[PDB]
């Protein structure tokens, strides 16, 4: 009697986040490198950025790799 | 019914930081060289400054190199 | 039938804080430098004071930069 | 309907600290020089004392230099 | 409603230290000369003792020379 | 036909509290400093005491600053 | 119709604490110095004891310095 | 209606500690000298033991020197 | 027409508790020290035990110190 | 009309714990020394074991030393 | 109405650990000597192994030496 | 006129739980050790498992030790 | 009147976990070694993996060793 | 009534990691050698890389060597 807005709403939210999450990732790299130059944080932040970027781009693939939502 | 201020807000914050982050980088180079002259810190700070400057200028390129936000 | 005291009350609170927040900032600089002389805290407090002062003076500009309240 | 004790309280606290902070600074110089004589700490404490004294005496000037509280 | 014990406490601590710090300085000179006789430490300790004694006796003068606490 | 005991009762309660609230504030400062000496609580209690004292003495002024009860 | 036991009760509690708080302060100094000898805690505890003792003896003066309870 | 066990309890605890703290101090001197013989720790432990012993024996005098508990 | 069992009942309950509360206090000291040995809880429990014992033995005196029940 | 099981129950619990708490203390010493050999924890655990053993054996004496339960 | 499994459980755990803790101690000696050959760690590990072995074999004796569990 | 099913029902419930509670205890040990390997929880879970196992096996004995149900 | 699914359900859950817990343990070893290569975590993770593996394989034996569920 | 995705999900995650963990290991060797050339880190990193590579390739074998998951 109505419209199913469950799948569409979830897809719309996913599309919206991808608009500005990538820009926020670039900000963190610039700010983190600045803090490292000032001797505020250790250098163990470099591997974190690469691993986090792997997870962000592989989010959809990882979920289906476990059999959920197929 | 409104305006999307997700991408614009992230871009505005990125533009603002680039106004004064470069000046802060020059301050660190001057202060770090002063501390080295006083025998307070080792000389291993020189490679750090070059590597940090590489990361700051390559932040946007590095993010898209991993496929995020394209 | 009455008076709108929403904008005025918020403005009055903002004006009151600016009277004594700046004096409190000077106290922290003096006390933090004293603790550093005593070998109680590391020197990574110096960049914090500059960054915090940037945020305090740019509070109004930063809010409107994101499109809120215009 | 009352009295504003925001600016006065902050000023009173600042005036009180300046009574005994300078005496504490002289104690640190005497004790630090003693520890250096005993071969307990390195000589990199001498530049710290001068820099800390610069910050303590310039606390008020530095805050207004950034535009806060004017 | 009470008594201010900020300046007095700092002065009392300064007076107490001067009672036994000078005796400790004489002990270091005697022990350091003994170690030098045994070929345990280099002779670069002699200039350190003179410079440390200059700093201990000039602690109060040096603090006010920078404008702090006047 | 009677007496209005609304404003008087509120004023009487306010006057009574001011008799012993200030003494209770001094107790907290003494006890809090004792706990800090014992390594039981962090040093972030010092700014709390100053801010709370500002609020207690400015209670009447703050209420009228928002236009209530004038 | 009764007796006001607000100011008296607060004063009585303050007087009681001053009987045994000073003895507890001496215990902490003795125990803290013992732990330092055993290489369990750093030497940054010495400035804490002096600052805490300043606060304990100045509790009443500090409260009235801000205008509360006068 | 009862007995005040605030001052007595604090005094009893102080008396108990002095029974075995001095013996523990002698153990540390013997063990620390052993570790030094084995080339495990530097010789900067010798000044620490003297300074700690000064603090332990002067705990009561130091507290009253600041005006607390008199 | 009957017997007043208000004061007697309260006194009887107080006497009963004092029979086994002290034994329970000794159990806590033994168990708390065991947990500390196992690195389960911090050492800030030691001051708590002394302060709690002061309160337990001074319960009757503290109540009458405030003027209640005299 | 019944039996008082307040003092007896507390005594029974105390006696039960002393059966196996001492064996648990020996386990901790053996395990802690093993972890130290593996370079997992610092050597500041040795003074903790001695102090904890002092507290466990002196639990009953310490409680009565403060006047509780006599 | 049941069985006391407090002393037995503690004894069983102690017996189990002694089965494989000694083998783990031999592994550490072999691995630590290997790291020393590679110039990765200093030679101050040799005294640690002897002292740790003394503590492991004397765990039960040390506990009863202090009067606990007898 | 009927049958007393009070003691029997309580005994039956106790017997049923002992069938699968022990298996659940083994699951927790396996899962807790897995979480520790992943750096999700601290190592203070090991003493908890031993103490909980002591309580489970001594439930009946502990109840009668206090005189209840005999 | 029904079927007892208490012991069977607990056994079924235990059997299911053992299917994939071992594979998860191998993943942690591979990932932990990778983080160590990157200088992100200390080397004290190696003893943890061995001890955790001992606990996982001995879960059933350890539970019955204490007398629970026999 | 469904599908068991416990073993398969764990296996899939293990297979995915092996795709890019080896490439990350080669990056660390290249970067670590660069830092060594610049006199930033000591040469004790060479044995770490070999030992970490041994652990990564032996993860599955080591787990079953202890009896887990067989
Ligand atoms: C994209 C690729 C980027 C690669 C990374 C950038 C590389 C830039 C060069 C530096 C490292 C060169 C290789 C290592 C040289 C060999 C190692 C060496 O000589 O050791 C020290 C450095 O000396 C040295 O060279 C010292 C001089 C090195 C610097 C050369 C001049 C550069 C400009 C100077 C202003 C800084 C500007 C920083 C931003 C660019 C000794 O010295 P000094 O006895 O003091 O004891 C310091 C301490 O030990 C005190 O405790
Ligand atoms: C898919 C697989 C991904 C794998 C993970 C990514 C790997 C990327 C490389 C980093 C780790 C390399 C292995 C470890 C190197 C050996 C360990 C080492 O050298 O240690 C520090 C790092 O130095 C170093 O190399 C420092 C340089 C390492 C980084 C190399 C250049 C990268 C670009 C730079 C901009 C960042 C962009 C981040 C996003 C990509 C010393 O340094 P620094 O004395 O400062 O004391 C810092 C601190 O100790 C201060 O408290
Ligand atoms: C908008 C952009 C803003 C950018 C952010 C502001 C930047 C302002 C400069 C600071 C960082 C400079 C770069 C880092 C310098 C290289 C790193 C360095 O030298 O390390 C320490 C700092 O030394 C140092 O320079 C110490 C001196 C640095 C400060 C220079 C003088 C400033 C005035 C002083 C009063 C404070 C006023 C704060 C408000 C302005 C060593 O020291 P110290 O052996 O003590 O061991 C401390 C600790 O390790 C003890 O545990
Ligand atoms: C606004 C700008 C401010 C700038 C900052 C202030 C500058 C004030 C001078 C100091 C640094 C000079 C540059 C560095 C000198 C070259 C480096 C040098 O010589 O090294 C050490 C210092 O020696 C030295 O000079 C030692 C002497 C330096 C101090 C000169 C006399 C000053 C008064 C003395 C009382 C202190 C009062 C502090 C408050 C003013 C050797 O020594 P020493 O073998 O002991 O091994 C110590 C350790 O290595 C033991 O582990
Ligand atoms: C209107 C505007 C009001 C503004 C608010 C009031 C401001 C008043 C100053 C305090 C904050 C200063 C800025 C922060 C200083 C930099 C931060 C710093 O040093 O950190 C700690 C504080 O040390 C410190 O300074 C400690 C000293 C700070 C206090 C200075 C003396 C004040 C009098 C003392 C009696 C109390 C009376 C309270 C009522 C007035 C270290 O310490 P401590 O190693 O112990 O580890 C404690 C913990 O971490 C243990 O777990
Ligand atoms: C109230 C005032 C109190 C003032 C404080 C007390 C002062 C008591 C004297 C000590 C410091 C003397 C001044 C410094 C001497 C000059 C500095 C010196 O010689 O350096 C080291 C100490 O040597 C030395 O003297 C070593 C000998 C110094 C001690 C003299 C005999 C004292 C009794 C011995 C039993 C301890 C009892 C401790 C409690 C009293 C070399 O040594 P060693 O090559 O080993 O490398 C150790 C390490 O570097 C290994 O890594
Ligand atoms: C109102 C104003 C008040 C101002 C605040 C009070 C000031 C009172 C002096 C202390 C700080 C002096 C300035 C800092 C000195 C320079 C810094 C310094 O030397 O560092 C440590 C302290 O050494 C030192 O001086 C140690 C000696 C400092 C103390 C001097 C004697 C005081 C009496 C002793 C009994 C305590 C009584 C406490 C209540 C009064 C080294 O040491 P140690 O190798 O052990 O490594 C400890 C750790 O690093 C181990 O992990
Ligand atoms: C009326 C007035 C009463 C005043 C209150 C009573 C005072 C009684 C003394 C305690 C506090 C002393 C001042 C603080 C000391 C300086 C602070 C200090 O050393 O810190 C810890 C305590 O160490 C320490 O001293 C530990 C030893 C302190 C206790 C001294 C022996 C007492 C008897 C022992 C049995 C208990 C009986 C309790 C009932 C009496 C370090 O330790 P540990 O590395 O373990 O890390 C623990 C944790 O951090 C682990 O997460
Ligand atoms: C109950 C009482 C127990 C007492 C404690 C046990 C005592 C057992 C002996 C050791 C300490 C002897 C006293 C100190 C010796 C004088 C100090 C000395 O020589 O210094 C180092 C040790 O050298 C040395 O002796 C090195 C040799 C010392 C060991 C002698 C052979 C022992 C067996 C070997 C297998 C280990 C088995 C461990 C378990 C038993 C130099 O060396 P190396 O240039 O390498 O720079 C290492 C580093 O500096 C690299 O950074
Ligand atoms: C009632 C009064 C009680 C008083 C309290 C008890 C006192 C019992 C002695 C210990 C402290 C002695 C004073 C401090 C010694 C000087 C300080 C010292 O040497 O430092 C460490 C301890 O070394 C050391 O002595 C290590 C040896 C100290 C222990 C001496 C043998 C005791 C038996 C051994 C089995 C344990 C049984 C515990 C229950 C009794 C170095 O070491 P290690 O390079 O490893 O770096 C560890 C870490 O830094 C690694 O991160
Ligand atoms: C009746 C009397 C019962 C008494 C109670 C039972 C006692 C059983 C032993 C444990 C405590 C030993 C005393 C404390 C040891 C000294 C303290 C110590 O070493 O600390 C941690 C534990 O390490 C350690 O020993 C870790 C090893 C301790 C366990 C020894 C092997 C036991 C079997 C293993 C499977 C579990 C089976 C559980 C059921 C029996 C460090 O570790 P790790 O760096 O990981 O940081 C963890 C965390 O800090 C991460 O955030
Ligand atoms: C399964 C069993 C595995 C066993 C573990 C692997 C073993 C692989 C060899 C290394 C250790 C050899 C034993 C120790 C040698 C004796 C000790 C020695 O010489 O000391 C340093 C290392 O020098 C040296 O050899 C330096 C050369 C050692 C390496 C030999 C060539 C290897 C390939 C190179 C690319 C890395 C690839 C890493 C992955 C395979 C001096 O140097 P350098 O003055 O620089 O001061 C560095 C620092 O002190 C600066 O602060």
């Amino acid at each position: 009697a109505g419209t199913d807005t469950g799948e569409s709403t979830a897809t719309s939210i996913q599309t919206w986040l991808s608009t500005w999450i990538p820009i926020g990732c670039a900000i963190a790299i610039m700010v983190s490198c600045f803090m490292w130059m000032l001797h505020v944080i250790p250098a163990s932040f470099i591997p974190r950025i690469v691993i986090s970027l792997i997870g962000i781009g592989s989010a959809s693939y990882l979920v289906s790799l476990t059999g959920v939502g197929s």
